[PDB]
């Protein structure tokens, strides 16, 4: 293995470690506090940003967590009374938007708590490097 | 709102985004070349490291791919003949031959996804990510 292959192995394993450590706890705590999944919270965030409504494809395209069988994810949200159901454009119910703001508060508190020992410098440097990686992947 | 809160959001969205960009394609391609998914490959890696096997709790705690179902995963690997019940699981001779071929494929496919990415960006991300992980 070259420096480069070793660099790549290491990087991806690190992303997977941080991703897993944050996701499992964020998800389990968001559920306990709010009864919302991270996958659910994620979908609602795209819709709260877009109050004119989003189609299944554009919603799917905007998700930060991959899938949820997107329509099956939307189906759970409709049954929960978060997304309106009277091709489909998805909008938060009035109560979905109230829940979203409370859940948004909870989400950022939980994340802050998970990262509470993490230094600003490490976060700024990880982020500037990951943005560089992303940019060059186009 | 605060600077620190923005940096945490920015970091987490970046992690999600790079994981999303890599995961789909690496999984899809690894499947077509080897018959293995990332989740399967990841479990076999932990087992590769521990030749006598691992309990379900230890395996679960060692998986780097976020799992909702370690028994179901192990069970699929047992139907494949990759893993045997040693409850606790063990890599087979076939599982170890497959895992070795499958690493080459995995590494080459990851290399292709990351083909435009500079060594410097990778070195600095990984150093910062280790800092973060140790802190936690």
């Amino acid at each position: 293995k070259s420096d480069r292959q070793q660099n790549q192995t290491r990087l991806w394993l690190n992303i997977l470690r941080l991703h897993g450590l944050v996701f499992g706890d964020l998800n389990r705590q968001l559920l306990d506090e709010t009864g919302l999944s991270l996958a659910k919270f994620d979908a609602m965030a795209q819709l709260a940003r877009n109050p004119d409504g989003l189609s299944m494809g554009k919603l799917s395209g905007a998700l930060k967590v991959t899938n949820g069988n997107v329509s099956g994810l939307v189906n759970r949200l409709i049954k929960d009374g978060m997304v309106v159901k009277a091709s489909f454009s998805a909008k938060l119910t009035d109560a979905g938007l109230t829940t979203f703001k409370q859940a948004s508060e909870a989400h950022n508190r939980i994340l802050a708590e998970l990262l509470r020992a993490v230094s600003d410098q490490d976060m700024v440097e990880a982020s500037a490097a990951l943005r560089g990686i992303l940019e060059s992947m186009q």
